[PDB]
């Protein structure tokens, strides 16, 4: 790429954001947390009122229509995944849709899944939709096909790639990358960078400085931008 | 198949709707006509209540997107379709929610496109998802996908077929199929049956029993249902 | 009023619909007809892109929160209306949205009851309101307050009056008025005119001009502005 | 009341929040702050899910309103407050109804105001109606009047009043209640107690121990239900 130091990210014109889904799901994988959803909403809302191009990748989609169901789940498992995944999909749009007019953007759904990334028609179709979509002020909401599929980051990864962001923030649940596993002497964290850390070093061989946060500290991605010592940054 | 005549179509058990491109909107392809939509939606979720397992394929979903948008591509029309494409699928689901939840049903968004049902993983996976969709009281909504997308009907064929599926109802704009072009003498309608026409065909060769009636006639599926001579009827 | 015959009724400026609690409602007291509301809906929408001031009255909010319903007051009816009111407002108002802005009009729920047209303050709050709404581009839809409520047509009279609309279009589930019960030799439609009746009494000696039409006839306001011989007029 | 220390009030059984007009909308009164909504919405289903009884008396409707419109009011005020707070009423209704729905409770617009507390049939129908909707497990949500209205705390307190409640937590934007004006020496928080202060003191002499939280901080009314020195309380 070209930034080097955190005190450069004020000038990335285009993120990708990428909800983990241990963010946005409470603490049972049975709901979904309102409070860091609605945080995480507000702060892609601001930052994309604010001239850059952001471009969400929202996870956790089968965790909605878990709710939403509930019922004929329960009584199904008695006389007795993937559906729960599709109704999620459509309830979590609208409350997208609702939360994010709040603001005054709009957004589109778009479903794409990773044999999508392969052939160069589909990925020319995709990458169309994504130019025309960014162009019109509109924050495409980027979900992986759930009734073609057998935690969405290779992808997340992959389509900042194609599509060639500047920045790419991979929100997670550990607080960064630390020099060894919690329970041993000198966990040391490393905030700069000489699953999550494979896809970080392919989108900085493709271009893209990744940059891993916590996802439960508040005002996360304003504070990313602006250059504090937060979450992680892989670069040479 | 096993159906003959048309005094059989009471004891069909799978159907699948297909709602045509030019039923639903309104003339001008710039909305999306709600007493056509509001009077197909209400037969649907009747048959539906009453033991069948319908499952609709509801084409235009461009033009919610839009007359959605409405704004937006006037003002960069003089500045400069699948953002119109996706932003409709998005709210034509939420649409299609509040308007079959008013009958206790829900429904459960499916996106598919032809090359899904070329690949073996892909169409085990939707075969999957279809079955156990099936198996909890739901009508999927199987639109085409827009962003990996170049009037959905050889795809309804080819769903039927994979289903397995006794009726395939297949609404339309003409009354039916003529013997001539209209303006001709002796346009004598075949009710009987000794693009849509070759889908058929195809449909009947593999044990489906097509059916291709007019949108805009009153009750027409509680029609065609019941063995009254609407619409047409390919069998052998 | 100014209008003598139904020739005259394209060039009224202020219509008030008055959606009758039998025609919306399915034949149970226990969903909600989506055809004869859609094609309402429809209609109103037209007539009001066409430059004319449209206001809706819609009765029937509490079928559809039985019918949201449908299961808490099931376990409750073993263990033991004025919330099934409520909850339904609520959803109501959610779907004509929905179904307005499928036209591009907005919508602004105004509750209002028999007791606010008496005081002199609330009437002049009321008034601004609705003007102010009016004004905007907005199609208020004015339900009655059921929460403080021991077949709203006196209100629709009395609403009619105060705003001074040219036109008060009451729709319901009769015919007409005919000119003795319909067991009996002689049941001469009375389409001009020398409950109902006595509310349209009211509104003619006030200055506006009633019509009652038939809710299920096919595109009946269209008919009805034009000057065919269909539902009743009231006028000297 | 029975309450007289912060140590007994993990014993009540009804609780009125009562979300303060400057809690929710961001700092413009141009939008409607998410963070602070989410927080306090999952704070509430959370609370009514342990078996308490919970009514909110959500405050801030105009927001929503001039929010959604932004344009109309825009292209109008270069040609040229109740519509805006029509329309906010309902678009507010429907996110909180989303926002609500995702914890599995259901909820129900009351709409009153002052003068409906006044008059005796109107506070019989609608305690007959607030204790029907409670008696169903659903969370009634009483926003005023706006079409009848010439910050709803008097409201609030009247509200718990008449439906007797033993907690009446009224979230607000001040940490509390101090000693004297905070530009001077000695601004010692008073948290028990010996606008605001007056409907306290009243809702105190009603049987009705309020408290004044600060809403900003994380975790309100789960942290003051259970004891900590959080707010203010008022008791003898
Ligand atoms: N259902 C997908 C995730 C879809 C989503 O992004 O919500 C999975 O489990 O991998
Ligand atoms: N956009 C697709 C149709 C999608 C749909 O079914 O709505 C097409 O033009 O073929
Ligand atoms: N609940 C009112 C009608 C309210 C409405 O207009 O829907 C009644 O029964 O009179
Ligand atoms: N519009 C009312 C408040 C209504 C509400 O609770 O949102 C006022 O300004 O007093």
């Amino acid at each position: 790429p070209t930034f080097t130091e955190r005190s450069q990210l004020k000038y990335a014109r285009r993120l990708v954001v990428k909800l983990g889904s241990a963010v946005i799901t409470r603490e049972d994988n049975h709901g979904l947390a309102l409070g860091r959803l609605a945080s995480i909403v507000e702060q892609v809302a601001e930052c994309h009122l604010e001239g850059r191009e952001v471009m969400m990748v929202t996870s956790g989609a089968v965790a909605f229509g878990k709710q939403k169901l509930a019922q004929e789940l329960l009584m199904s498992l008695s006389m007795r995944p993937r559906a729960a995944a599709a109704v999620g999909q459509s309830g979590l749009m609208s409350l997208y849709d609702a939360m994010f007019a709040q603001y005054g953007v709009k957004i589109a759904q778009v479903l794409v899944t990773k044999p999508d990334f392969y052939n160069e028609e589909t990925r020319n179709n995709l990458f169309c939709t994504l130019s025309e979509l960014i162009s019109l002020n509109i924050v495409p909401i980027i979900n992986t096909n759930d009734a073609v599929s057998p935690d969405n980051d290779s992808l997340s990864a992959m389509l900042a790639a194609e599509v060639q962001a500047d920045l790419l923030i991979l929100m997670s649940d550990v607080d960064g990358i630390y020099n060894k596993p919690p329970w041993e002497d000198g966990a040391k964290l490393m905030h700069t960078y000489t699953s999550k850390v494979k896809a970080a070093t392919w989108a900085l061989d493709r271009g893209v400085s990744v940059v891993i946060c916590n996802g439960m500290q508040e005002k996360a991605i304003k504070t990313i931008i602006g250059g504090r010592k937060v979450g992680t940054f892989f670069t040479e």
